């Protein structure tokens, strides 16, 4: 209930809400139904349009009309946006030349320069060039300012979980906005789009950056308006805003449009009928800086124009039907579309069974265009499963399509032409990333970087301490000319120990064996050399990973390779080696197929044996440091260390044969070198951190040697690639993988294939950034470089996407 009878005389976009059952003037009053009878006549006056023309100029002051062009107006803070144009004989601010901002330029009473927030739905990234000739004042912004070619959504490219996203600088699996439609079975609740339960606040974790400010005692506009205000209302409150008192004025606003999406789902991403909804959303930036301009703030303010996702042409034709794979289609809840969400319609239901319906939807037809996953087992890319709104059965849609539950309900619910919603790394999910004023750079291009980084800028922008969030502090500094967050590397825990040879051969009972009794004073001295570290600059280029949490671990020198290796998961936590471009593969000899040796700096008790892979039906064994890439037929059996052994399941040794006798060198050939850091994963809670032991759901048969989830690689070397990996004086590149671990290739639709057709197809799919690799396994990468410590934090957060141009 509420009692409208109350009035919003001098509350018209009040700033605090007030409690039910009093009526409301604020920006969401209308989504509540809880606005004061006066609310449309008061506060949301249109009378007269929103432009002067020269015959107002100098008016009487009509209190109803829209905007004012009367002589008070500027004292008010109310003229319309064109005011000073028309009547003053002044330029539009996208007429201005640009020049440089160096220092804020702000009226007298501003304590900081404040931070307006523009975002854009829909806002597909090549609409900068392909829209430009229509769009002067983004234009402008764009090029004046400091802008990304893209900036990466997160998963699912849906508004509600990107918007959040970019408030919050959390992943949707953790702010808890994991689509635009939610079940949570703790609460027994249903999100939607409409509806009252989305306004609950139970839905919404995190700490969004409002109330970050609020907190910090940075003044906030609401950053929601009712979708009903025209953006012109939206656009004078704002400037209205900024016309209050020092003390009541915020310090951070945010204007949202539903446009360009809402005629993008209509007509396409690039529908004729697209030019007019990208012109209006231009119109609408040039009043908000001919406002600023107007106030003299347009050189105080610094403006973030910034989109959601993208957009992507999506027809009703191009839908699959899950009836068409399921005998049991009415026993399951599908939430459908660009993405697919299973459940069990019915908890009651004990003959439901996620591997049947799994197995039921796994390359099943041809071109099938979705594919199936537990979400465990999703790209870890996506950050998409550590939440109980997120269903165990996922289904990846391919972009261009939808998947539905049964044909009826594509025409019982063609209208649409465009849609969004894919994985985030397509090219048409993409959107846009401007920042222009004095905190931000001049006429500055920086790489594509992910919404997830946002907040700690926008923090930056205000002076304000982010809430922990996913975001990397310090990866975007690059963008900024002052304000940058300077942060020190963090403290290694653990230090390793550093054995010398402290065991006999006799010792192990491993059930290992090897050929390797081979018959030298001039060789002899060499070999102890090289496993005192002789050769570790070569191949541990960026210095030593630092271990972040408590453990026992052990450096290991040897001629080609050095790893850190656990005491604790009996196996590296990480294996270090460079190879140049003139490397040469070899084959593992004939001889030596099975060799497994005993290392003799670390003890039978700290080691894996043989026997249990012998007696685990189910698992084998692989390499991490290659022997296909030995430099010596007498350093490949170095290679053949229990310490550089990682258990493998055959169908995964197919992908890392692959990877390591045929991949690493044709990269070395590309690249000019790479440096290759390679070790294994435990995420058994799916939660994107390492595990600790007492979380290991899978052991070796018979023994304490745990499996891994996954394996990774981290490939590095010089972006100029004239210079060779190991001589490299600029700045680095890099590409990484996660590569689940699994018992079988159904992942992959063509595995029955040589290993050519498929396995860099997967490796693709399960690209990674440093930063994701670090969460999963508590190492901190790139220690000892030449660079910035702000470039490397960059680096660490590169993803290479693999999309074309
Ligand atoms: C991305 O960045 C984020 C933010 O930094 C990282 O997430 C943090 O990760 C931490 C570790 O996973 C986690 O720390 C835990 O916090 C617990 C207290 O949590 C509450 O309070 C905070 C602070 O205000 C709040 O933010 C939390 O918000 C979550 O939950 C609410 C409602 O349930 C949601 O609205 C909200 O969206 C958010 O949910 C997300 O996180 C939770 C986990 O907290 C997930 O379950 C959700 O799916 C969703 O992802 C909470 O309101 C604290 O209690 C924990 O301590 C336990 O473990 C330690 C082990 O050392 C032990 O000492 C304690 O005793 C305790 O264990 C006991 O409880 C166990 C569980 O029942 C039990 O099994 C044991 O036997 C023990 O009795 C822990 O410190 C932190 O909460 C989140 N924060 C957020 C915002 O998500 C995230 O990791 C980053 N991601 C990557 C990949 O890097
Ligand atoms: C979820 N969230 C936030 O975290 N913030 C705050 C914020 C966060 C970051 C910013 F950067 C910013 F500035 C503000 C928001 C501010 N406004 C809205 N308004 C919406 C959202 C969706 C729909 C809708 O129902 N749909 C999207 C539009 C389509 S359309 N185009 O088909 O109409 C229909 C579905 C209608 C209105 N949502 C927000
Ligand atoms: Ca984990
Ligand atoms: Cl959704
Ligand atoms: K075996
Ligand atoms: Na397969
Ligand atoms: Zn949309």
């Amino acid at each position: 209930w509420t009692a409208t009878s109350g009035s919003c005389k001098g509350r018209c976009f009040e700033l605090q809400e007030v409690g039910p059952p009093d009526c409301r003037c604020d920006n969401l009053c209308k989504s509540y139904s809880s606005c004061c009878h006066d609310f449309d006549e008061l506060c949301l006056k249109t009378a007269r349009g929103w432009e002067c023309t020269k015959d107002r100029c100098g008016e009487v002051r009509n209190e109803e009309n829209a905007c004012h062009c009367s002589e008070d107006c500027l004292s008010r803070g109310d003229c319309c946006t064109n005011y000073q144009v028309v009547c003053k004989g002044e330029s539009h601010w996208v007429d201005d030349d640009c020049e440089e901002i160096k220092v804020p330029e702000c009226p007298a009473g501003f304590v900081r320069p404040p931070l307006i927030i523009f975002s854009v739905d829909g806002f597909r990234a090549s609409y900068m060039k392909k829209g430009s000739k229509v769009m002067p004042n983004i234009e402008k912004l764009r090029s004046c300012g400091t802008h990304a070619p893209y900036m990466r959504p997160v998963y699912p490219t849906k508004t509600f979980p990107n918007l959040y996203t970019l408030a919050t600088g959390l992943y949707p699996e953790s702010h808890g906005i994991v689509g635009n439609s939610m079940y949570d079975p703790v609460f027994d609740a249903s999100f939607h789009l409409r509806g009252r339960e989305k306004f609950n606040h139970r839905w919404w974790g995190g700490q969004p950056l409002w109330i970050t400010a609020t907190k910090q005692g940075v003044r906030a506009g609401t950053f929601f308006w009712s979708v009903s205000i025209p953006h012109e209302r939206r656009i004078l409150t704002i400037l209205q805003w900024l016309s209050l008192p020092d003390n009541e004025r915020p310090s951070v606003y945010a204007f949202y449009s539903e446009q360009p999406d809402f005629s993008g789902h209509k007509y396409g991403p690039f529908g004729p009928e697209m030019t007019n909804p990208l012109r209006e959303i231009d119109k609408t930036v040039g009043q908000l800086m001919d406002g600023l301009k107007q106030l003299r703030l347009h050189r105080c303010v610094n403006v973030i124009f910034v989109g959601d996702h993208g957009m992507e042409d999506v027809t009703c034709d191009r839908t699959e039907f899950l009836s068409n794979y399921l005998t049991n289609v009415d026993d399951i809840t599908l939430v459908p579309g660009t993405l697919g969400r299973i459940r069990a319609k019915s908890i009651n239901n004990s003959k439901y069974d996620p591997k049947t319906i799994i197995a039921a939807l796994t390359c099943k037809k041809p071109d099938q265009h979705f594919k199936p996953y537990m979400k465990q087992h999703l790209p870890k890319r996506l950050h998409y499963a550590n939440n109980r709104r997120i269903e165990d059965i996922h289904l990846l849609v391919d972009r261009r399509w939808h998947v539905a539950r049964k044909p009826l309900d594509v025409y019982k619910k063609c209208f649409f032409q465009g849609d969004h919603g894919f994985d985030n790394k397509v090219n048409s999910m993409q959107t846009v990333f401007v920042g222009y004023g004095p905190t931000f750079k001049y006429r500055t291009k920086v790489p594509p970087f992910e919404n997830i980084e946002l907040y700690n800028v926008m923090c930056d922008l205000l002076g304000l301490k982010p809430a922990p969030n996913n975001g990397t502090h310090g990866s975007l500094n690059h963008l900024l000319r002052t304000n940058t967050f300077r942060p020190t590397m963090p403290d290694e825990v653990s230090r390793p120990n550093y054995p010398g040879i402290m065991y006999l051969q006799s010792e192990f009972d491993l059930g290992c064996t090897c050929d390797d009794k081979v018959e030298n004073k001039l060789e002899e001295l060499n070999k102890r050399l090289h496993t005192k570290g002789s050769t570790k600059e070569r191949h541990l280029l960026y210095g030593r990973p630092a271990v972040l949490y408590r453990t026992s671990y052990d450096i290991l020198y040897h001629t080609d390779f050095e790893s850190g290796y656990s005491e604790i998961f009996l196996m590296p936590l990480w294996t270090s080696y460079t190879i140049s471009k003139q490397a040469e593969v070899s084959s593992i000899p004939e001889h030596l197929t099975n060799c497994v040796r005993p290392d003799v700096r670390v003890s039978p008790g700290f080691s894996q044996n043989c026997l249990a892979y012998k007696n685990d039906k189910q698992m084998s064994y692989g390499f991490l440091f290659p022997p296909y890439l030995s430099s010596s037929p007498e350093a490949k059996y170095d290679a053949f260390l229990v310490t550089n052994m990682v258990p493998m399941y055959p169908a995964f040794k197919r992908v890392w044969a692959y990877f390591q006798r045929v991949l690493v060198k044709k990269y070395a050939s590309e690249r000019n070198g790479v440096n290759v850091i390679s070790g294994p994963i435990f995420d058994y809670n799916y939660d994107g951190l390492r595990d600790t032991e007492d979380e290991i759901k899978q052991y070796v048969e018979g023994s304490s040697i745990p499996v891994p989830t996954h394996y990774y690689s981290i490939i590095t070397s010089c972006l100029d690639f004239t210079q060779p990996a190991d001589k490299c004086d600029g700045p680095l590149s890099v590409s990484s993988f996660i590569l689940p671990h699994r018992p079988d290739n159904d992942e992959s639709c063509n595995s029955s294939e040589d290993e050519s057709k498929w396995v860099e197809e997967l490796m693709k799919m399960h690209t990674a950034r440093v930063r994701d690799i670090e969460h999963l396994t508590g190492l901190d990468f790139y220690r000892k470089t030449s660079r910035s410590y702000s470039e490397i934090l960059t680096l660490k957060t590169y993803l290479h996407t693999y999309e074309s141009e």
